């Protein structure tokens, strides 16, 4: 008798199964309530978001990236009340800290998305090949740099982390994960642009120095889960998305997870979720929020995050402890790290989150990609870090 349109990327036959049994079990605990699903391949997701934004014809909810969900917000389609009511019905302390304070608003007072799941990026590393050379696992600086230093053998081709140094968004994400741990933040809690300063500056140096050890030339994702699958490195910087191919071809019991920690520690990460679009009638709005929230519960969070692609991660604490997420067999084949992955989402730190604060201005510094050309060019290019943090620094007051 009331129904909402449901816009996700679920496009697989397979996945379009598990939704459609989420769906039918929440409309028969739900009988007032009908979804009307549109399923659209997340290649094509968001520029279709932007032509039915402009049409005013918004599906009641989508499933969002948290940082397209910057961009409808900053348009001001999405309501943020009743996002809010939905994690605040489950409950804030549900949440890991850092998948709530990537779905902030940018004044910290609301909420843009619901999460449902994330993937994390840290240093994974070969447990057996450090435990054989004498090290533990790596947490600040120096350690890091002893390591990669140690298992560094150019004549052999062997090089002791893979860290991206290509001018990809990747690059700005590993680097920022170093620059975090010193906090060093590209923006300040106002907003003012803060990459040229002395904080950024160590950090900028040391992954530089970093870069010594890693493989010659431009590192990027291929040259990154390469390298490591293939032993020539036993450290790499890479999402979570590198856990389905140690499942499959290497041992996932033999695979660590160390987090960048100087100052702080430093994960970079990042969430999907459900956002709710803005001008909903009440009768509307009521049922959507319903549908949220029953989607946001472990039980069905835990299904969610299992159909995602492999490395998704869970956002809601209670889903490691769901017993269909627990024996999970590729879950199980990893022992105890998916619950020390999963709460690494406590340590979340990314560029442009300042005091759980999500400004959309950071949106435009890595559109522009000025990170990682500086990160780029004091790498490969060998430049000078005084001159391309200044030069970093003008170009993102530019914009």
């Amino acid at each position: 008798e009331v129904t909402i349109e449901f816009m996700h990327s679920s496009v697989e036959k397979e996945r379009l199964d598990v939704i459609n049994k989420l769906i039918a079990d929440f409309e028969k605990e739900n009988p007032t309530i009908k979804i009307k699903q549109i399923p659209v391949e997340e290649d094509a997701f968001n520029t279709k978001v932007v032509t039915l934004a402009r049409s005013g014809k918004l599906p009641a909810v989508m499933e969002v990236s948290q940082d397209f969900a910057k961009v409808m917000d900053k348009d001001e389609l999405i309501d943020q009340d009743a996002v809010k009511e939905v994690i605040d019905s489950v409950g804030e302390d549900k949440y890991y800290e850092g998948a709530t304070n990537l779905v902030r608003s940018e004044d910290g007072k609301s909420y843009i998305a619901a999460p449902l799941s994330g993937w994390v990026q840290g240093i994974w590393y070969n447990k057996k090949a450090l435990a054989d050379a004498g090290f533990e696992e790596p947490k600040n600086w120096a350690d890091i740099e002893k390591v990669a230093k140690k298992f560094t053998n150019k004549a052999d081709k062997k090089y002791g982390i893979a860290i991206p140094t290509a001018e990809s968004t990747m690059s700005e994400q590993a680097f920022s994960q170093f620059a975090l741990s010193n906090k060093a933040n590209v923006l300040d809690a106002k907003g003012n642009v803060t990459i040229d300063t002395p904080e950024m500056k160590e950090a900028l140096q040391y992954y530089k120095d970093l870069s010594a050890y890693t493989m010659p030339g431009s590192n990027d994702v291929t040259e990154i889960k390469d390298a490591f699958m293939n032993g020539t490195v036993p450290m790499a910087m890479y999402s979570t998305y590198i856990l389905p191919s140690v499942y499959e071809e290497g041992d996932p019991k033999n695979i660590g997870f160390a987090i960048p920690e100087e100052k702080e520690k430093a994960v970079y990460g990042t969430v999907s979720g459900l956002t709710i679009s803005a001008g909903l009638d009440d009768e509307q709005k009521k049922a959507t929020k319903k549908f949220v929230e029953y989607l946001s519960q472990p039980e069905n969070m835990a299904t969610w995050v299992l159909m995602s692609p492999g490395g998704a991660q869970p956002v809601n604490k209670e889903v490691v402890e769901q017993k269909a997420y627990k024996e999970n067999e590729v879950i199980k084949s990893f022992g105890d790290l998916p619950n020390e992955i999963a709460a690494s989402f406590n340590d979340i730190q990314v560029f442009g989150l300042v005091d759980g604060k999500n400004l959309t201005k950071m949106g435009d510094i890595t559109s522009s990609g000025i990170i990682a050309q500086m990160v780029n060019n004091v790498t490969v290019g060998g430049g000078d870090v005084s001159a391309d943090l200044k030069a970093a620094q003008k170009k993102a007051e530019e914009g």
